[PDB]
């Protein structure tokens, strides 16, 4: 079985390696949008992944570094008109009003995290907390399915040799927290799927 055919691709460059990266833009709309919105932004520049599980999930995309921060570009009612990505309507509970934050779960049959190099969203631990921050899977995974959106995967080539090292980092000792964590320098964004 293979995954659909993504639709949006960036390089993340970072103090530590490239690592090239696809994104299922088609399945994962919203996810795709607030990453891609943040990476046009800068607002992941100077980022760092601060959390290391190995074998398990490489987590980053605070800009306070903490695993507490981070907004998701849709809070406050922003992007939520009639012609927007993500009308008022369609938002639910504590994601809805001029006070909402987060955005909803994307999940997909046929994005499961079965491997190491995927992409997905990380969250409060309940429904509909997604923010602005994401992790690559460093093994199989699959307790995270149908809890995570699953909205991208490492691409072809040779930087998901950077993603594994970054996974035997050295860690700070009693935290999840890597000693030299990587850090973002910038992405660059070599296809944008959606329209301006």
């Amino acid at each position: 079985n293979l995954e659909p055919q993504p639709t949006g691709a960036v390089i993340i460059h970072t103090t530590q390696g490239d690592l090239k990266v696809e994104l299922f833009a088609k399945q994962t709309p919203l996810t795709c949008r607030n990453f891609l919105q943040h990476s046009l932004d800068g607002y992941y520049d100077g980022t760092i992944f601060h959390r290391l599980v190995p074998g398990f999930i490489i987590q980053g995309g605070d800009p306070t570094g903490t695993g507490h921060g981070g907004e998701s570009i849709y809070d406050g009612g922003a992007f939520s008109g009639d012609l927007d990505p993500w009308p008022m309507d369609q938002r639910k509970g504590h994601n809805a009003g001029p006070m909402g934050v987060n955005f909803k779960d994307e999940f997909h049959s046929r994005l499961k995290f079965n491997r190491r190099g995927l992409l997905g969203m990380a969250n409060e631990g309940a429904p509909d907390t997604n923010g602005s921050q994401f992790f690559f899977t460093l093994g199989k995974a699959e307790e995270l399915n149908n809890k995570n959106t699953l909205f991208g995967r490492v691409a072809a080539g040779d930087t998901i040799y950077n993603l594994m090292k970054w996974g035997e980092a050295e860690l700070i000792e009693g935290t999840e927290r890597p000693q030299y964590p990587v850090k973002i320098t910038n992405i660059e964004i070599l296809l944008n799927p959606f329209p301006d």
